C-alpha cells in the first residue's frame, strides 16, 4: 500500500483503495509516463459482477436477495442477450461514481451531486438533440449552474452507436485563416471543418457557437443548430482594467464534455455529455492564454504596458493573473457559477479526506488537479497522488470521424 | 515498447528510446502512478562495466585499447580490493552525467559546464571544511555563480561514510517559540537543533546562516562557523514596491545541496555537495511563499493592500508575482547569477531537443520541471516526459542520524 505525505503538514495516509485498481495505466517500474495525455461475455460478467457489488454495498444490501438476484438476472441476461440493461439507480450510481473515480477531475467534492437524465430511450439524433437542449437548460439554470449527465443509449451488439461528435456542447468555432492562423478557438478546428463539411453555414467571428453533429446508430452524423438562448455566455471585462472590455473577449458558462465513453459495469456508453462549472483557470490560464488556443497573453501585457522584451519582469505571469481576475469578476458579475483555483484546490483537499475515510484512498491525477497558475500556491501541489483507473468510468474515445 | 512522447503546444512528437535503459526500478506500475511521490558483493563490477563504457562510447574509445585496457583495470581493481577508484577524468565524467540524468533538474541545458573538485584524497573534517570553503568561493565567484561538485571519498565497508549533515550549505536556522511555531526557517528545524546540540549559539534572528556539520568517517559530527564573507546573501527589494525591502527578506546566493550520494558505476559518494544557481521561483515561490516555509504571502498582500478577504481576488498570485519580481531584481541588482523559470524552461525545452538528438530521449520528471507558479505558461507544461532512473546518478539518501 503506497505511502501518501502531504508536505504542507506533515500528514500521512496509505492509499489502500489502489489496490482495487481494475485497468492498467501506462507507468512500469521501468519508466513513469504519468505526464502522458492519453494513458467476450465472461469478462462483461466479471465487469457487471464488480459494479453490482459497488452499488449493493453503496445502498448498505452487499450479500443479501436483492443482491445475488441481480446478480443472477444480469448472468442470464449477457448469456440470453449478450448484454445487460442497467435499473435506473444503478444508472444514476454508476455515473456519480465514473464522476467520482476520475483521476483529473478537481471539482470531484459535489461528485454526489449530479443530475443524471436517462435517455437511454432515445430513438434519433433529433430527440438526442431535445435531450441534450434540455441538458444544457438544466445545468446552465440562468447562471446558477447544476452538474448534469445526459446518459444516452449504451452500446449494443447490432447497432451503431450514439455519437455526439462536439467535443463539448458549447464550443467556439475555429477558422482557418488566409494566412495560415486561426479565427476564433483553434482547438476547435477540426470540428469546424466537420461542421462546415455536413452543411453548416460558418461565420467568421472569434466566439462563433458550433453546431452539434449528432450521431444516430448507423447514421451519418445530423446537424444541429443550438438555440443561441439556450447558450449562456459571458462577456469578459476587468474590474479595474477598462480596455480589457474592447478585447471582445467572451466565454460560455457551461462546460459540458461530450465526447467520453461513461463505462459502468462493462456496459459503455459512447455519448453520455456532463456538465459542471468552469474553474477560472481553464478559462482564463489555458483557453485564453495558452499559445495554441486564443494566444492573447501578450496582448493584454503589451496592453497592460508591461516590458514584454525580458522574461525576469515576469510580464506573463503578471498578465495572465490579470486575466484569471477579469473571468472571476466578469462570471460573478454575470451571476455564473464560477470557482478559482485555491478555493478548488481547497474543496479538493476535503475531498481527498472525505475519500481516505469512505473508501481507504482517492486516484487523483497530479498533474491535472494542480491548477496552470499557481500550482504551489494552492495545498494540492504539496499533496503526493495516487493516480489509478477505477471502474465505473469516463474514458476517452476516438474520434467517430 | 518505445514511449511516444507529445508536445501538445507545437504538436511534435518522438520517441523516448533513452528509456530502455532504465536500471533502478522506479515506484510505477500498470497498476497505479507514483509519479508524485517525493521519495518515490561483486553486483559493483557489472555497473562498473556499463559506466567504463558509457565514459568511452562518449569519447568514441569504445572497443579501443584504452577501454579494453581500462576494462581489466577494473577488473582486476575489483579482484584484488573488492572495489576500485575512478580515474580523473572518469570522476568529472561521472559527475557531469549524474546531473545530466537528475530527472528532477530543469537546469541540465548546463550539464556540459561542471566544474569537479576533486576531494577523494580527504581525511578528518577540518579537510572537508577546507574543501567545500574551496567549493562555496569558486562556486559563488562574487555572484558570477559557476556550477561546482566537490566529491569527498567514496564509500567503502567497515568504515564509516563522509556526510555533511546540512541538506544544503547555506541554510537558515530555524527556532521554536513559547508557543512551538518557527522563527527563521522552519525548513531547518531539526538541523538547526542538532547544531545547537552541539554547542552553537542560536541567533535571533529569521536569517542566521547556520553552522556546518561535518561527519569524518566514523567520528562525530564537528560544527563549522562558515566564513561570513563566504556565504553572498542577498537582500530583497522589490523595484517599484519601496516598502519590500523593510520586510527586512535575504536569500543567500548559492544552491549548493549537500545531503545526496552521488553513485557512478557502483561507487557511492554519500559526501558530494553540489552548486548551480537559483532559479528565482526556487526563492520567491517555494521558499518564500509555502506555508512550512516563510509563508510570506499574506504579509505581502497585506502590504499591497490587496483584499485578503476573497480568494478570488487572486491576492495570493498577485503576492506571490511580486515576490518573484524582487527576487529577480535584487539577485539582478547584487549581480548573482539567477535565472527566472520561463528562461529556465525555455532551455530546458532547448535541453530536451538535444538529448533528443544526442540519446534519444531525456528523463524528466514533470512535476518538478514545470514550475511552482504559471505552469501552463512555460513551455514544459505542454511537453509530455518520461521518468526514469539512469546512472550514474544522484540518489536520495537517509540522514545520517
Ligand atoms: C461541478 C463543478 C466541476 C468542476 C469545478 C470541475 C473541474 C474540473 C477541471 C478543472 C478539470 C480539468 C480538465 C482540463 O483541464 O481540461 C476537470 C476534469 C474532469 N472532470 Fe471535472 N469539474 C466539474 C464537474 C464535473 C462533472 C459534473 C463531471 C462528470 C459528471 C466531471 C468529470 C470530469 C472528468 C472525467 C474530467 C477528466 C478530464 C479529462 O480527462 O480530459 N467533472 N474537472
Ligand atoms: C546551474 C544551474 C542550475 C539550475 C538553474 C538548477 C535548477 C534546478 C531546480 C529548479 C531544481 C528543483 C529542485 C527543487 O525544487 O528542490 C533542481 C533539482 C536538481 N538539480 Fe539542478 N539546477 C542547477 C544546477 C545543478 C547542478 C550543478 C547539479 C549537479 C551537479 C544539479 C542537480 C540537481 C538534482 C540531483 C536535482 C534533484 C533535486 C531533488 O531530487 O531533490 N543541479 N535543479
Ligand atoms: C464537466 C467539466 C467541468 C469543468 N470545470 N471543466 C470541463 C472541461 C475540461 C474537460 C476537458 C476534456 C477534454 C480533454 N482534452 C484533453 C486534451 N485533448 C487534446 C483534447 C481533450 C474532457 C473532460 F472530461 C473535461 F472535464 C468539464
Ligand atoms: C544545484 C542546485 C541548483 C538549484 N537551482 N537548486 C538546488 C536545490 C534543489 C534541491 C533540493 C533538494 C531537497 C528537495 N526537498 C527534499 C526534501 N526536503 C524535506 C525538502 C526539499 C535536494 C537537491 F538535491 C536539490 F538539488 C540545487
Ligand atoms: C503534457 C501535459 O501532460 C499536459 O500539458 C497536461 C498537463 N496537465 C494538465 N492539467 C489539466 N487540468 N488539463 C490539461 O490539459 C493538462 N495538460
Ligand atoms: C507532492 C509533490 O510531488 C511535491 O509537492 C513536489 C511537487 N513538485 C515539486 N517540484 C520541485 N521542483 N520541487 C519540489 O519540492 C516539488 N514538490
Ligand atoms: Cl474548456
Ligand atoms: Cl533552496
Ligand atoms: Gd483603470
Ligand atoms: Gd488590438
Ligand atoms: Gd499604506
Ligand atoms: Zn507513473
Amino acid at each position: 500500500f503506497p505511502r501518501v505525505k502531504n508536505w504542507e503538514v506533515g500528514s500521512i495516509t496509505y492509499d489502500t483503495l489502489s489496490a482495487q485498481a481494475q485497468q492498467d495505466g501506462p507507468c512500469t517500474p521501468r519508466r513513469c509516463l504519468g505526464s502522458l495525455v492519453f494513458p467476450a461475455p465472461e469478462q462483461l460478467l466479471s465487469q457487471a459482477r464488480d459494479f453490482i457489488n459497488q452499488y449493493y454495498s453503496s445502498i448498505k444490501r452487499s450479500g443479501s436477495q436483492a443482491h445475488e438476484q441481480r446478480l443472477q438476472e444480469v448472468e442470464a441476461e449477457v448469456a440470453a442477450t449478450g448484454t445487460y440493461q442497467l435499473r435506473e439507480s444503478e444508472l444514476v450510481f454508476g455515473a456519480k461514481q465514473a464522476w467520482r473515480n476520475a483521476p483529473r477531475c478537481v471539482g470531484r467534492i459535489q461528485w454526489g451531486k449530479l443530475q443524471v437524465f436517462d435517455a437511454r430511450d432515445c430513438r434519433s439524433a433529433q430527440e438526442m438533440f431535445t435531450y441534450i437542449c434540455n441538458h444544457i437548460k438544466y445545468a446552465t439554470n440562468r447562471g446558477n449552474l447544476r452538474s448534469a449527465i445526459t446518459v444516452f443509449p449504451q452500446r449494443c451488439p447490432g447497432r451503431g452507436d450514439f455519437r455526439i461528435w462536439n467535443s463539448q456542447l458549447v464550443r467556439y468555432a475555429g477558422y482557418r485563416q488566409q494566412d495560415g492562423s486561426v479565427r476564433g478557438d483553434p482547438a476547435n478546428v477540426e470540428i469546424t471543418e466537420l461542421c462546415i463539411q455536413h452543411g453548416w453555414t460558418p461565420g467568421n467571428g472569434r466566439f462563433d457557437v458550433l453546431p452539434l453533429l449528432l450521431q444516430a446508430p448507423d447514421e451519418p452524423p445530423e446537424l444541429f443548430l443550438l438555440p443561441p438562448e439556450l447558450v449562456l455566455e459571458v462577456p469578459l471585462e476587468h474590474p479595474t482594467l477598462e480596455w480589457f472590455a474592447a478585447l471582445g473577449l467572451r466565454w460560455y458558462a457551461l462546460p459540458a464534455v461530450s465526447n467520453m465513453l461513461l463505462e459502468i459495469g462493462g456496459l459503455e456508453f459512447p455519448a453520455a455529455p456532463f456538465s459542471g462549472w468552469y474553474m477560472s483557470t481553464e478559462i482564463g490560464t489555458r483557453n485564453l492564454c495558452d499559445p495554441h488556443r486564443y494566444n492573447i497573453l501578450e496582448d493584454v501585457a503589451v496592453c497592460m504596458d508591461l516590458d514584454t522584451r525580458t522574461t525576469s519582469s515576469l510580464w506573463k505571469d503578471k498578465a495572465a493573473v490579470e486575466i484569471n481576475v477579469a473571468v472571476l469578476h466578469s462570471y460573478q458579475l454575470a451571476k455564473v457559477t464560477i470557482v478559482d483555483h485555491h478555493a478548488a484546490t481547497a474543496s479538493f483537499m476535503k475531498h481527498l479526506e472525505n475519500e481516505q475515510k469512505a473508501r481507504g484512498g482517492c486516484p487523483a491525477d497530479w498533474a491535472w488537479i494542480v491548477p496552470p497558475i499557481s500550482g504551489s500556491l494552492t495545498p494540492v501541489f504539496h499533496q503526493e497522488m495516487v493516480n489509478y483507473f477505477l471502474s465505473p468510468a469516463f474514458r476517452y474515445q476516438p474520434d467517430p470521424w
